C-alpha cells in the first residue's frame, strides 16, 4: 500500500486489448519493441507496468495506479502513444488492408479475481478475426 | 463483466474509512441507519455496492465501478452525503468533543488481494484513537 495525501491505496488494473481484426503482427522484434514502449508510456503516465504479456494479436498490462488516475485517460494514452510509436519503429505495420493494425477500438479493464485468465480469454474470443 | 461503449469491465474496490479518532459510534440502530445510507448513496451515484461492513469504528464497502467512476470524486460523495444524512438521522453524533465523529479526513482504497484483510487491519491500527 502506497500513501498519498489523505488517503492511503493499493490500486492494480489488468488492462487488455486486441490488433485490428486479431492480426498476428506483435510477434518478434514487433513485440519486444511494443514491450519496450509501453513500459515508457505507463512510466509516463504516472503508472507502474506491474506485468506485462504480449500476444501476436492482443496485450495484456497490469497497471498500478493512484486514485487520481482515470481509467478512460490512460487507456487512451497507453493505446494511442503505442499505436503512434509502434508505426513509427515499424511502418509495416501500416497496412490499410487491415485498418493498420493498431488497435481494435475496444479494451477490457479488469480488477484482479479467480476468473481473470477466463475473463480474459473470453473477451479476446468476443473480438473477430477477419 | 459489464460491456459499455467500447469497453468491457468489471471493477470492483475496496473503501474503508473510520470515525474520528476511531469513537465507537457506528452501533446498533446507528449502525443500521448508516447502511441503509450507504446503499442509497452508492446507487445514487451509479455504484454497485457488493458488500458493507460497518465495525463501531469503521466502515468497510465492496463497490462494482464503471471505468468512468473517479474514486476521489465518489469517496467524497460517500463520505461527505453520509456524514450530511448521519447527522441529521442522529444529531447525537454531533459531538464537538469527539470533532463531530464523521469521518477521519482519510480513506484506504484497495483493489482485491490475498492480502485485503491485514492491509484494512493495518490501515485502521494506524488511525490513532483518542
Amino acid at each position: 500500500m502506497k500513501k498519498g495525501r489523505g488517503y492511503v491505496y493499493k490500486l492494480e488494473y489488468h488492462l487488455i486489448w486486441a490488433t485490428k481484426y486479431r492480426h498476428q503482427v506483435l510477434v518478434d522484434e514487433v513485440a519486444d519493441g511494443l514491450k519496450d514502449i509501453l513500459r515508457d508510456i505507463a512510466t509516463q503516465n504516472g503508472l507502474e507496468l506491474v506485468a506485462l504479456e504480449v500476444m501476436p494479436d492482443y496485450v495484456h498490462l497490469l497497471l498500478g495506479a493512484t486514485p487520481q488516475h482515470v481509467i478512460p485517460d490512460f487507456v487512451k494514452a497507453l493505446k494511442g502513444a503505442s499505436a503512434r510509436r509502434m508505426f513509427s519503429a515499424f511502418p509495416h505495420l501500416k497496412q490499410p488492408h487491415w485498418g493498420g493494425n493498431l488497435w481494435n477500438p475496444s479494451y477490457c479493464v479488469l480488477t484482479v479475481s479467480e476468473h481473470t485468465r477466463a475473463q480474459i480469454q473470453q473477451y479476446i474470443e468476443n473480438q473477430h478475426a477477419a
